[PDB]
């Protein structure tokens, strides 16, 4: 509350560390469905169904231009990528499986780096 603060968690490396995580996700062999924004002209249903599209290139540009206020808003957009993927793709599809694999990979790196 006013003039009563918990001890200061060191967040000075968060930007560098989120960038490293994102590099690892970018270079994963199963990243290919997520590297670029879904083409809303060429994929029927996407625009109407997926209210907030997100992809790794969009996260990278947001990261690089100070559009994440803290490490939690960064994790929310990464998870959005995988939540969108599960909304639109069957579990038993190459893309559906890719999304599960990547979400697992992410959540481990997240825990090991920050928890």
């Amino acid at each position: 509350s006013m003039s009563v603060k918990k001890p200061k968690r060191d967040d000075s490396k968060d930007l560098a560390l989120c960038s490293m995580i994102l590099t690892e996700m970018e270079t994963h062999e199963d990243a290919w469905p997520f590297l670029l924004p879904v083409n809303l002209k060429l994929v029927p249903g996407y625009k109407k169904v997926i209210k907030k599209p997100m992809d790794f290139s969009t996260i990278r540009e947001k990261l690089s231009s100070g559009q994440y206020p803290n490490l939690e808003t960064f994790a929310l957009d990464v998870r959005l990528v995988f939540d969108n993927c599960e909304t639109f793709n069957e579990d038993d599809s190459d893309i559906g499986r890719a999304g599960h694999n990547m979400r697992k990979y992410f959540e481990k790196k997240w825990t090991d780096t920050f928890k």
